[PDB]
């Protein structure tokens, strides 16, 4: 079967064969289409094909396939699941699994980069503070004084459901958010509750405006300890623009290093449940969605009135000229301070050519057209012209609950 | 199997009930999403008739009364006897106005029961339909104060007399191939202009030509007409702040109406449907101006704002993209034409949301659509989850008559 995709600004046409490799679910169907929902302890039984299709497929990719040592390394993997109900991945495997993983994130637009991904091997790690060891040096070498290189590490693997190791935090570094009584939120109103429990969790909060939240760790199903990461390993960018010196007294700055830590690893069928990756911003996911927001920092109007810009009407379009120059005061600031930031543009140009490059070598290129596009200026990029096929192909990350749902508190 | 939707900027959740009531398909399958492609007898046209009879009777509060057994009883009898039947005019207009209801694809929609249907299905002839579409056109632009309006001209038979409107929309700009190698005027109508030409237009050879008419009647060749100049009101884009802005020569046409879609009512079959509004501003000046594919004015419009054009991370085109924007809304409505800014439209569409899910049980939208093409997560429906589902009757992509057209 083919599927054909078409670029409605070049007329480029492109043929999917790859979507035949397609496992899960998407969530529609043919009577319904789910594209735009944001959301959707295993036996032996369904353990196996799914090893051996992960097997098959490294193997492919060695160009080792049906050779004795892809049909010894079966063979062992069958008697240790027969024998201890899972099995283990070489070191080879799961670097190939993680990158992979990656390379099937449909909702990743920055997926041209995927085969450069330093893989950190965690799964010795048997406690929280040896968690935190782990995450600073990852924190440390990714972050690389703000010359940012992607990275993940990858805890212990789900065994029985029951000793998961988990980061409670969605991702590594976050800044607090206070509900106060009058209604009013200080810092980022989106992590309210997490800054609740850590508050609980015995968290001493400043109560600031961006105060970096401290790790909320667990280790083998037990109870998550606090860590707060040294201050020193966390780089931060004080935000201002190249024409407006007004800007800067806002009080704005961020974090320089993305790096989401709520999310589950599936490889070979195989659950790491903890497994914090990180790369490098696009400035849009600060500029519009962390600052402009009504439901986080929300500067749309401060920074228009400073623009003094006609607000009493939405058709004078007041606020895209503060989103714009917003972005630009991003992208500034990173790049002044010599931290790795992309811009929308440059990260769809990239993702197109990367996207027809693996139509090309790989025969597709699963791609989530509503995150994808750009939360501004979504049609002067490319890729809000490009059709896209969403499909999920293993490895895979896919979302988890919320450990604080779900966790057994021992007490 | 019901279905919950969620907003992520306020937490409001929607239970869709609605979409079990989903009839034609989606394109997408459990093993794959195809939300952002573009495109896609007597026994099937009783139970199609009566799916839609039910739902017109229910709407009057009529469900099982006798006027309805006795309506179903004759559009079987008429089906059985004639292979197709004839709408009531009650029946045409409560059709169309829920086709607009249904359209997944439109943000516009809390307006849809506010529909002007003009009947037009005792037309017969070419000049019959250019009359039409002109008194359409007038009606609809009504100095600038538009209001909205379908023309509905006879349904197919045996599809070898089908009216078509071969224009994709009612009032559009030519396009030409430059021996420059460039591209005069509208880049996305050079293959229609040419037909136009083929079928003996005397092109002007401008950046702004009007298209003339194409209209195919009873499945008859295709002639020409030209809509009379007064009626198309188009509106001279200057910017409140740039003195320079005029300079570039823009201008646009007041009036949207779609003449190339097909409107599916109970299982009959409209192929000359043209229908119109009022625009949202990004239609034209983020996708008419900006897209590389059609006016691509971006770097024009950069230049003359003397932005740093050396490196995309200036932002440049996002700045020249506001300001272009901002530009066709203050024209229009300096000109009193009507139109709405993408934040006050999709927040209306909210609403409609709302309203439909409270008094319906739902509401079938393409998010890929409905979210603007520019400024996407400062408007609402950007954060607003969203399902698509087919509902009949039905406004339906069809093929371009020049493929289909047996000279
Ligand atoms: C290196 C530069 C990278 C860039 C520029 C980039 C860009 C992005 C952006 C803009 C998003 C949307 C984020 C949001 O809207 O919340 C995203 C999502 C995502 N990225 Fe990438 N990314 C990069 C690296 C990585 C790496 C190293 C991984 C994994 C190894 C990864 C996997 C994912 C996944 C799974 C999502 C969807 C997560 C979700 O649903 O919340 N990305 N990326
Ligand atoms: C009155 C104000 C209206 C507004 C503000 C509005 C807005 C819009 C917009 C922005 C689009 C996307 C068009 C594009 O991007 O090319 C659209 C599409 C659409 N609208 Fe509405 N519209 C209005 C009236 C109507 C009416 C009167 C009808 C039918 C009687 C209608 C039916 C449709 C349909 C079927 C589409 C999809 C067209 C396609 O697939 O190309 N709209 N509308
Ligand atoms: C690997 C990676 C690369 C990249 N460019 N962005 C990301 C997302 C990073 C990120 C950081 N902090 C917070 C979030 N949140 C914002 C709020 N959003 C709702 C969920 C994601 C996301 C991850
Ligand atoms: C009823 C209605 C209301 C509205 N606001 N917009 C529309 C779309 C109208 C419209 C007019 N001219 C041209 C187009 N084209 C632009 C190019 N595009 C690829 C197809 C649609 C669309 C229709
Ligand atoms: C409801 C809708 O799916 C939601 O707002 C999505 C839209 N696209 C997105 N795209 C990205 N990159 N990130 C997001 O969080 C979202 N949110
Ligand atoms: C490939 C993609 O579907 C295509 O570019 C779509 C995206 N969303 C759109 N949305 C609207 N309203 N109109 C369009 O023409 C498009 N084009
Ligand atoms: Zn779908």
């Amino acid at each position: 079967r083919f599927l054909k995709v078409k670029n409605w600004e070049t007329d480029v046409v492109l043929t999917d064969t790859l979507h035949l490799k397609s496992t899960l679910e998407t969530g529609c169907t043919e009577h319904i289409c789910m594209g735009s929902i944001m959301l959707p302890v295993r036996t032996k039984d369904q353990l196996f094909p799914l090893a051996k299709e992960f097997l098959d497929q490294y193997y492919s990719s060695i160009k080792r396939f049906g050779s004795k040592a892809h049909m010894d390394r079966l063979e062992e993997v069958n008697k240790e699941i027969e024998s201890t109900s899972t099995y283990q991945l070489k070191d080879t495997e799961l670097i190939y699994g993680a990158k992979h993983a990656w390379r099937n994130a449909s909702r990743c637009v920055g997926r041209i980069q995927w085969s450069k991904l330093q893989v950190f091997d965690a799964r010795d790690c048997t406690t929280a503070h040896g968690m935190f060891n782990y995450i600073c040096n990852h924190v440390k070498y990714a972050t690389n004084k703000g010359n940012l290189r992607s990275a993940i590490t990858i805890f212990p693997q789900r065994t029985d459901g029951k000793h998961d190791f988990r980061v409670w935090n969605s991702q590594l570094i976050r800044y607090a958010g206070y509900k106060q009584p009058d209604g009013s939120t200080l810092g980022d109103p989106a992590n309210v509750q997490f800054t609740e429990i850590c508050i609980q969790q015995g968290w001493k909060a400043p109560r600031g405006r961006f105060d970096v939240l401290p790790l909320l760790l667990q280790a083998n199903g037990n109870d998550p300890e606090l860590f707060q990461i040294p201050p020193e390993l966390v780089l931060e960018v004080p935000i201002r623009h190249p024409k407006f010196d007004w800007f800067k007294d806002l009080g704005l700055k961020w974090y320089g290093l993305p790096a989401v830590s709520n999310m589950l690893l599936e490889i070979g069928g195989l659950e790491f449940s903890a497994c914090p990756f990180s790369g490098w911003y696009m400035g849009t996911e600060i500029g519009v969605r962390d600052y402009c927001d009504n439901s986080r920092y929300n500067i749309l109007e401060e920074v228009a009135k400073k623009m003094d810009l006609d607000m009493r009407k939405t058709s004078s379009l007041w606020k895209d000229q503060a989103l714009v120059e917003i972005n630009i005061a991003v992208l500034y600031s990173f790049q002044s301070d010599k931290v790795t930031i992309v811009d929308h543009h440059s990260a769809t140009e990239s993702f197109i050519k990367h996207m027809e490059n693996e139509y090309r070598c790989r025969g597709g290129c699963p791609a989530d057209w509503v995150w994808i596009v750009p939360p501004m200026s979504g049609s002067i990029t490319p890729v809000f012209h490009q059709e896209m096929l969403n499909y999920r192909l293993t490895p895979s990350f896919e979302y988890q609950p919320d450990p604080w749902n779900t966790h057994v508190w021992k007490g």
